[PDB]
């Protein structure tokens, strides 16, 4: 009812969201953040973006029977965070070992012989900032990429290159 | 001076800005902030919105002979910001009188029968946070509308009727 | 581990308040308190002190045309605490700036050369752990004197010492 | 067109005042007078008084962050008027209810006990017929004292009992 929320994310409900129907609780302040991509379509605008991250959601929610999208963010090329899971629930983007202690983070995209432009490396390092400002992260949190915590191809080799370079990155 | 370097901004080598030739500093902090549009055209894609500041840059060097785009910040219904003067420089947005002590930011459109999208008023309240954050904004600063300190219809009426209602707002 | 878990607070009824008028909202997590004194005499019995609230009511609503008391919750030296707007409507006691974001607390006496006793000081502190455990108060909320907000010499020289020991002063 | 010179006012200039970032007009003519003191410490000499008019400057503008001292006017023992916002910029003393439309002058010192020499309420009562010859308030304006448009002990007692007997005053 005040201004709105750090880092500029697009709400739930702007994207056309189901609603979620999960209940496990994130205990933050988090020490990790897995980034992946979601292997799926790449979009630019918000238009474009708020219909794939519908399309990522109804994939987990129909199909996959989850309780909502898996991950905590999405992140749109058009450069704009797009709210997930959040900065409070349980994830589901990178295993029983991690999902717990971790947010996760995945651009749209596939991200192999292909980088994110710089508006949306922009948008995610924001939310990560925004996010030990309102005090879901930790301040030496660590980031991870996904293949580094599973046997996955995602990020992508290209972004996965430059999430090394990130002063927060790890292993 | 703090660390909290905040939110995203497009940069003006990624708007492919001419470069600036202002040298005029505003004193941090500063009071007040200005709202304007530009009833220009209006965009809503990342693209389309880095070519429309790129006119109003042009119209105001070009045209008007100013140093830079007139505008510290403009706001693309795009829902991103893209820098202009900056916080640190003196803009051109609202005459004589309040350029010395206010930052000027201006929503890239007409809104005088249309409100800006969610985002773009997310992006624009954003930005602010991230002006007091820095120290370029007074933690206590005031809103304004560009009518209340120059004689005109900007920021539009439908504009003007929302910025009245943001909290640090004051007539 | 489950619903009301806070606090004792004489209500409206039992103090014999006038009905409020007022009905603008605070916005919940609210995350700032300002603690003012009445400046005016005290009270140390529940009789003496609920005859009191009632003045201070009557002040502000009679005297000064105002829709309701102006403090949030106003605090007796009996040790008890008075329901004065409460956790969700917004009060006058400290400027329209710090009004709509903030929790306005009154002791009732005048603490220039005089401190409040042992309980009145606990039944502030618990009605502010009250205010947090309800999700009233952010968890985070800070304590600011009223001296720090507007030009007064309340909450007095010595409460005001006391206040900026605690935990939540933020100056 | 009628030509006074009832400014005897000691300028900003002259106390050493910083410099006002203030920009909200008042309308001519101003048809209230709200009477408050600063509960301060006082002063009464020329040379004493400047300075008392710096820090109480000082306080509004650097503890608290405003754009000027709030006065309109402030009021010294020593006999002389000092300069605040003046006769046409808002003054910040009494709400925002009341700034709008009065003038607000305060006295140097704290009259809880003490009542203002002569020599100050002769400042005073000329200070305001100097305004009402300039054209600033109305012939027949209101003076209201502090504690009877917020909650407050100001104007202190002895000054309140003195500004309760004035021809201009009204309940
Ligand atoms: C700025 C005033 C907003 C009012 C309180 C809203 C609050 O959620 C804020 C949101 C994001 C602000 C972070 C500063 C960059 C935070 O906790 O960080």
């Amino acid at each position: 009812e005040d201004p709105p929320a750090c880092g500029s994310i697009v709400p739930r409900r702007e994207w056309r969201a189901l609603a979620s129907e999960c209940r496990e609780r994130l205990t933050r302040p988090v020490r990790y953040v897995v980034v992946s991509h979601t292997a799926g379509s790449h979009c630019d605008t918000p238009a474009s973006c708020a219909q794939q991250a519908q399309n990522v959601q109804s994939y987990h929610v129909r199909n996959l029977g989850w309780c909502d999208v898996g991950y905590n963010f999405l992140i749109g090329e058009d450069g704009l965070v797009y709210e997930g899971r959040g900065w409070n629930i349980k994830g589901a983007h990178a295993g029983p070992t991690w999902n717990p202690i971790s947010i996760g983070i995945s651009f749209m995209g596939n991200y192999m012989n292909r980088v994110p432009p710089p508006r949306a490396l922009r948008a995610a390092q924001n939310l990560l900032a925004c996010g030990v400002a309102l005090g879901a992260l930790r301040s030496n949190y660590e980031v991870k990429g996904h293949r580094d915590v599973q046997p996955t191809l995602s990020p992508g080799d290209r972004l996965y290159e430059i999430i090394q370079t990130w002063s927060h990155y790890r292993a």
